[PDB]
């Protein structure tokens, strides 16, 4: 049903509704000769689409607008990237060059900075402290303390019950942690527990790379931290 890193050739983007109103979008992109999947959010608004993650570069970005244009129909005004890493931002200046504007935290934009990576236009107040939750449009987002990253946040659907987790969140076929180099091992555990807490009701939560599942996500991505900490 879900869109496999092995179904989606190098450049094109896959669009999978997950509720009404909300789909995710799936890009790959090869690196180090490994090809990874990786998942962002797209949330319906009224007649407006809110982009949550880009595709992973500039090309990908821009075959993920047109597949949007093309299956969907609707203008993506609006677009958050949720950490700071190439594969959340690296794209932005695409949104950006097509009309989009694009947000993200003051921590994200400051260390998209520090690593040369695209720099989002806009900064999020009140997600500063682990535990903050805001509005954005359609979607809450959550700064559920560091992570995958010291920025990482997630997005919360509620009207579809659907929980964006990004890259703290790890899809269940993922046994080893990976790259962790700009994480934060000690604290990830704890930032996973306040979004259990704070999302106790979701029904689908998107990893991300890989497959959508339910709640069980979470205690599996501590079990794996757990682990890459006592290695
Ligand atoms: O894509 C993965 N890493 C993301 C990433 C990698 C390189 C540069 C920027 C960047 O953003 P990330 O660290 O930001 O999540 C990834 C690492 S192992 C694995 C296994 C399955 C699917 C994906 C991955
Ligand atoms: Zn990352
Ligand atoms: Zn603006
Ligand atoms: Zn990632």
């Amino acid at each position: 049903e879900y869109p496999t890193v092995s179904e989606i050739p190098v450049g094109e983007v896959r669009l999978y509704q997950i509720a009404d109103g909300v789909w995710s979008h799936i890009a790959t992109q090869s690196f180090d000769g490994a090809v990874y999947p990786s998942n962002g959010l797209i949330v319906r608004d009224g007649d407006e689409l809110l982009l949550i993650d880009t595709a992973w570069g500039a090309k990908n970005t821009a075959a993920l607008l047109a597949e949007i244009e093309k299956q969907i129909g609707l203008p993506v005004t609006r677009a958050v990237s949720t950490h700071f890493h190439d594969d959340r931002v690296g794209g932005v200046d695409v949104l950006r060059a097509a009309g989009v504007a694009t947000y993200a935290s003051p921590s994200t934009r400051r260390l998209a900075e520090v690593e040369g990576n695209e720099i989002p236009t806009h900064s999020l107040e009140g997600l500063s402290s682990s535990g903050d939750a805001v509005r954005f449009g359609p979607v809450e987002l959550f700064y559920p303390g560091a992570a995958h990253s010291t920025d990482n946040l997630v997005v919360y659907v509620p009207s579809a019950s659907v929980l964006y987790g990004g890259c703290a969140i790890y899809e269940l076929s993922r046994t080893s942690a990976g790259n962790v180099a700009d994480a934060d091992l000690a604290e990830w555990p704890t930032s996973i527990e306040r979004i259990q807490q704070h999302y106790p009701e979701a029904q689908f939560v998107i990893p991300g790379h890989g497959l959508p599942g339910g709640l069980d996500l979470l205690k599996h991505t501590t079990n794996v931290v757990k682990a890459h900490t006592n290695r």
